[PDB]
């Protein structure tokens, strides 16, 4: 048994999970888990248990769990870079794929794998280099990833009629390839838009994925590489129901390769209801700081907040959520900032707001959850390190999110998930149906 | 009242449908329409009523209906080109959008609209021209459409904080623009791949959409233009549950613009379980014809089919479907072929199979629907007219399918449909849930 080759490890895990699901469906396949109402159909399947997605699960008490592990558990258990304290995305992906915390050796192996597979074909480089500056970074990302499907081993093998039993293998290879390439596509977009088309340089075969990424972005600050490791780890997955995960799932169910599936997912992520909360918080912070200065007292800030909520406006990043308490993905970033930039004026405001907003929201009685989420904290940190181009923040989210959705995609094909095909009805149709 | 401006007509229809749904949801929003089982979750939401999609509805006895009209009814009622017998796609789109059969004047107006809006921006032209020959036509299509989102009026307006009440308007404008541009994108792909990069030439402002399309493809046979009109009409829509419709719906629900939504949908359409059936039938027909020769007897062909099924293989185009009889989209194409290429040897085989395969499948008693679908007939017709490049066939399907999904998209935003967000569960999670 190979102790580092993820593919071999995954081959040994698959049959056992297949057997387990086969037995589960024999015994409980007919078990009802919910009802479908008219309202659910009009309201985007809200509250409808609709799909199986294995890699992550929202714990109402603890926040998002990656294969049963909470964020704080991942923070402790996942390997780090040498001389680093943030969990490496590699180890997260290993976790999502195998269900097991990787060893150091396993993480180091994965790093080398993604470094080896990182080449872009010249047609994708040419295409990126020709895009104009008014083409949104997310559109460049999706178009380039679609154009990378020329490299798909799965598309080619399916056309030669390979056995169903081998689908996950080729899906695994393509997903590994795509993950390897993403930092190169993303950095090329960053440089072409915001560094006058300068080169991304080379991949170093001895660096982790995050560090090749920050190098290609043109950053040379060890704590920005640490932020990037954390960022990429914690945004990696958040169940199957969000649009980006669901889009990848749905497209992937037609046996579209991972490049096609992931690019479609990015078009969903680009949606202003899925993809912009981080930017929105940062815009609002920046306006607030311009209005009241960089050194407002707790008392004046409490009045400002009181007045903003009383005039029907929200505080971005606060007030929505299933969670009873602060999103651990917020806490992570607060810890980071307390260690590395405690004197930063914008961070101090973000920290002031953390003390004040929740108690004001409780008092006003309007919001069910007064605590902030991950997007409340991310922007201030990216800006601190020089990453000020807010349009680009969603590309970072997408590079992260590739980890979760592609880890699931492998499993979807390993377990033989069929085509996603719900039944639609018209309003006219539904009206007739209910009269019966 | 404007008698030709679709936008004004649509503005008068919307409030009445809003009112009707508001009332329907007050009275029956809580009405249960179905149950969710464990099996449905593992099986891609099969048999789960999951969404409202207005533009078309599958009649279990008669096939697909476009706003209540069957395909043969649409064949009679929809306007034709001058000196033509086939229904214009323009009139189909008008039908899906308004629920009304358009007049001649309305169709003529729509043709001019799509001719006026047909320009490609230079960056999309450059990108297409630089794609290499090994990049699949569907990938080129999706990438170009994503790159066209720089032209989205909706994306821009949403970022300036437009009222929800106005979403459909800009969605309407972008959808009209995209539909106008698609033949240009598709023909550029065709010419760059298969006509040595020659130009697509001009849009004639007095031609219908289909005829500008066939002109830009480089075709001159009037009956190929007639095929194209029929083809584009009948593939336009098929409820919301198929992957391309559903992907557009899902992405569109995040308020991604129609370019992003449509491009994601094409990545779903590119999937071998949604979009390769046409090519697969044609490959199998060609092999069969080589093996048994032209003018094979009924008897020899029946034996061939029995032997294929008895050796565990299926006959492509036959045997799957929820429909209990021949797909009307198949019948349409058979009628076309009987009129225009009755003595074509491949067509004769397709017709022989129609006589024999279903009877054999009935006799065998296994496959629950023995009749063929649309993809059983399309390839022989395209090949007859010189469109032999099978990789390209799915682009035609996608240009057609734009009509349905974008007609619905306008309505989805008009009616205020929210983000599509089902709940996912893991296997471990589902097991715990059922024990409770
Ligand atoms: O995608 C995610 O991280 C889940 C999501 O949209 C949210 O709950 O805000
Ligand atoms: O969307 C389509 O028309 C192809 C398809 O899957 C169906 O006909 O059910």
């Amino acid at each position: 048994a190979s102790s580092t080759n993820l593919k071999d490890i995954l081959a040994d895990l698959i049959p056992k999970e297949q057997a387990r699901i086969k037995t589960f469906r024999q015994q409980h396949g007919k078990t009802v888990v919910g009802q479908i109402t008219v309202d659910m159909m009009y309201g985007g399947m809200r509250g409808m248990k609709g799909l199986v997605y294995e890699t992550s699960v929202l714990d109402p008490d603890e926040g998002i769990r990656f294969r049963g592990f909470s964020i704080p558990e991942c923070q402790k258990l996942l390997p780090k870079a040498k001389g680093g304290e943030e969990p490496l995305p590699e180890g997260l992906f290993w976790l999502l794929v195998t269900g097991h915390i990787p060893t150091e050796e396993q993480v180091s192996w994965l790093s080398k794998e993604w470094a080896k597979r990182a080449a872009l074909p010249s047609h994708v480089v040419t295409m990126l280099d020709n895009f104009p500056t008014n083409l949104h970074p997310m559109s460049q990302l999706s178009a380039a990833v679609t154009a990378l499907n020329s490299e798909s081993n799965f598309a080619r093998a399916y056309a030669q009629g390979i056995s169903r039993t081998k689908y996950w293998e080729l899906i695994y290879e393509d997903s590994m390839d795509l993950i390897a390439k993403l930092p190169c596509v993303a950095a090329k977009i960053y440089r072409n838009l915001y560094r006058e088309g300068s080169g991304i340089g080379a991949i170093d075969s001895n660096l982790d994925w995050s560090h090749n990424f920050t190098n290609m972005l043109g950053y040379t600050d060890h704590q920005f590489t640490e932020l990037t490791r954390l960022y990429l780890t914690i945004h990696s997955d958040h169940e199957g129901g969000n649009v980006s995960a669901h889009t990848s799932h749905l497209v992937g169910s037609a046996l579209s390769d991972p490049y096609l599936s992931f690019a479609a997912a990015m078009n969903g992520l680009a949606g202003p209801l899925h993809g912009l909360a981080n930017q929105e918080v940062l815009v609002w912070l920046t306006q607030l700081q311009k209005e009241v200065g960089k050194d407002v007292s707790d008392e004046k800030l409490r009045d400002y907040i009181w007045n903003t909520l009383n005039s029907g406006r929200v505080v971005p990043g606060y007030g929505h959520g299933v969670l009873r308490k602060t999103d651990p993905r917020y806490t992570c970033q607060r810890e980071f900032a307390l260690k590395h930039l405690p004197n930063d004026p914008m961070f101090k405001l973000v920290a002031q707001l953390y003390k004040i907003v929740p108690n004001v929201l409780l008092e006003q009685g309007k919001a069910k959850n007064p605590w902030p989420n991950v997007d409340a904290h991310s922007g201030v940190l990216l800006q601190y390190y020089g990453m000020t181009e807010m349009n680009y923040y969603t590309v970072l989210f997408g590079v992260s999110r590739a980890l979760g959705v592609l880890a699931q995609l492998i499993w979807s094909r390993a377990l033989g998930f069929p085509l996603e095909r719900p039944k639609s009805m018209s309003t006219e149709g539904l009206m007739k149906f209910v009269d019966s």
